[PDB]
């Protein structure tokens, strides 16, 4: 196989915290490290971590193309790629979701022969499941670029989740430094009163960026988008969230071909509802049954199918390093059974586990559950 | 008042998605409560905390999953009232497809405690990641297998769908060894009704162990009928549905507002475009005379500025001590300078930009 590598990976949202454990063991492996972020307390993290590090965000400039700037930005991180180096890629929140040159250089990297991945990150989208207490299975979302969606003219529902991203660089394809006009947001709001009405509940949120500030999760109704004090505030790290308009009625034939209620009777929430929908019936959470599930707990015991989990520490020790070491995982998978051969102290039946790999083996070795050609090991 | 509550994520593969945030909140706590998926992942908790409970024990066979979701919830409430730190953590992202952590939160919030979610890796991150797709271009669907059915939930054919959940439809119960999913026939009439029979279906499943490759088998929605194919789908099982044609352009709205590499590898029939086009080939001459423009800024910070800042992200309790005083605090931290001091003590993300990148 060809030698040299590119891994892109992401920082996530609030400075630091939000980075995960394998995107920092790749940053300080790298022979070579591109960055993209947007804050300077996660910047000089990042430079602790390795020795070579070079800054993408200097590629932008007032009056040039985004476009040119990805190219650039891609073709800065594939030349060293092709020079035989194990490269990593940075960039704010989930480096797949709005961004342009990670996706670029990756499927340049995989059609020249070299290994190529993303791993994911917390994005915006994430931040705000969590700051505003919502479900995207509870009823279903939808997520859209805000000028994509306008373009197009993508189909929205009153009945689920409506999420858009950069609604405040709506129809620009340009940089600027000292951030920009939001002079065409107009053309939202109308496209927003004209598929919910006036009255429509429109949630402002604005992540925390450093972990002392607190999130923006403004209500505002579609009209008093408007209004000049309101739409100032609005800018290049905002989202908009909207709510359902009303719940939807249940297809009566698939809940019969499915089987879950009777005929005659009806399906007229569960707790807690969802704080932003306008005219919300208040949901109770210690119901009766709720009750009896509570009173349960003095003589629960664990059913007989439940399997505690039963380790060792050499186990749990080289089961850590493998997520945590690059170079560890590198060896383990060129060969299962030498590196198996030589971690210390296993027992005879975690090293036959390990040998093979396979989420059964790792089970039986982790939860001490009998296998008849593990035992003989 | 005394008592908080934070719920946390691990991620979807062993140990490694979890965020930096989520493992130092695990450590400071006084009572952590967990519910995942993988052994590895469950042994490197308990390394972190010595009073840990595990939530999967309330689960059984036949016993109702909301009855289960009201005993994990009222568990980590109980010491949020004797006024402990307590800390919930769940597979992925804690509040995506997931029940009980917003329950607990809303008692706990109701009743004048502390009470946060912090963010996670969930399957879908995964699923853009592994799949190479973005959710911006040309838009996202997300839905539950089930309430997609029972809802007649919206297709849009000219955007991105995902289903979760496809390997219970129509199941509220749970089982050990899982369930037969044979109520699957009704989703697939379902897609057939919506996309052809030849549209493309990819099989996902990411890697929930390090060593591991992820499934992503492309399938027709016809020959999920065959059963082969359809024991295939389980309790980690999530669909990805590719656009079947690009959505027109509106005119009107084009005039008041005032393809492209790579492309979507599983849309059916695409065309692959050049990476190295002319315009990209004159964006790549320029490198060689490039040099930073007047209005960036590089970093210019301290040792002493930066540890501080990290710390602050790092270790929960300094956060704490930083929020209820700026001032006490900043003056206590070592080697800052005077002007380093007076931008801690305000904290706006502008003057923390002054400091660490000595802008005059
Ligand atoms: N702090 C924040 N709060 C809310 N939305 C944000 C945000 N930062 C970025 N965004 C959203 O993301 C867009 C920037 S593009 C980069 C997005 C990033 N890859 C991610 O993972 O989310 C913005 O237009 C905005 O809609
Ligand atoms: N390894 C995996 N690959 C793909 N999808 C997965 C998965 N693990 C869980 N899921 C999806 O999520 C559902 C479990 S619900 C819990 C989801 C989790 N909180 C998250 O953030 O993703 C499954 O039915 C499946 O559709």
């Amino acid at each position: 196989t060809k030698a040299g590598s590119l891994t892109i990976v992401g920082t996530g949202i609030e400075s630091i915290g939000q980075m995960t454990l394998q995107a920092l063991s790749y940053i300080e492996a790298a022979a070579k490290v591109f960055y993209c972020v947007i804050d300077p307390a996660t910047e000089a993290f990042i430079l602790t971590k390795n020795k070579n590090c070079v800054d993408l965000y200097q590629y932008y400039d007032n009056g040039k193309s985004r476009l040119n700037t990805y190219t650039q930005m891609s073709e800065l991180m594939v030349r060293e790629v092709r020079k035989g180096l194990d490269v990593v890629g940075v960039f704010y929140g989930h480096p797949g979701v709005f961004v342009n040159p990670s996706h670029r250089a990756l499927a340049i990297a995989k059609s020249e022969g070299y290994r190529a991945r993303m791993l994911p990150g917390v994005s915006a989208e994430d931040c705000l499941f969590a700051d505003l207490c919502i479900d995207p299975s509870n009823p279903g979302c939808l997520t859209y670029e805000a000028s994509d969606f306008l373009i197009r003219d993508r189909p929205v529902s009153i009945h689920s989740h409506l999420v858009l991203f950069q609604v405040g660089c709506v129809g620009i394809a340009d940089f600027n430094f000292t951030g920009f006009d939001n002079n065409k947001f107009g053309v939202l709001v109308d496209r927003l009163e004209q598929e919910y009405g006036a009255e429509h509940p429109v949630v402002h949120y604005i992540a925390a960026m450093m972990p002392h500030q607190d999130p923006v999760t403004d209500k505002y109704t579609v009209a008093q988008l408007r209004e000049p004090e309101i739409a100032k505030r609005v800018g290049g790290v905002s989202t908009f969230y909207i709510p359902p308009k009303a719940r939807k009625a249940s297809n009566l034939d698939i809940i019969r071909r499915l089987e879950l209620l009777p005929a005659g009777q009806v399906p007229d929430r569960i707790y807690p509802a969802n704080q932003w929908e306008p005219d919300v019936p208040e949901v109770e959470p210690y119901r009766p049954s709720d009750q009896a599930a509570i009173a349960q707990l003095a003589d629960h015991a664990p059913p007989e199918q439940y399997q505690p989990l039963a380790t060792s520490k050499a186990m749990s020790d080289v089961m850590t390093k493998l997520a945590l070491d690059p170079k560890a995982l590198a060896d383990y998978k060129a060969d299962h059974r030498a590196f198996a051969q030589s971690v210390p102290d296993l027992t005879p039946q975690e090293r036959a586990a390990l040998e093979l790999g396979d989420s059964w083996a790792i089970r039986c070795a982790m939860k001490n559950m009998p296998s008849s050609l593990l035992d003989a090991a």
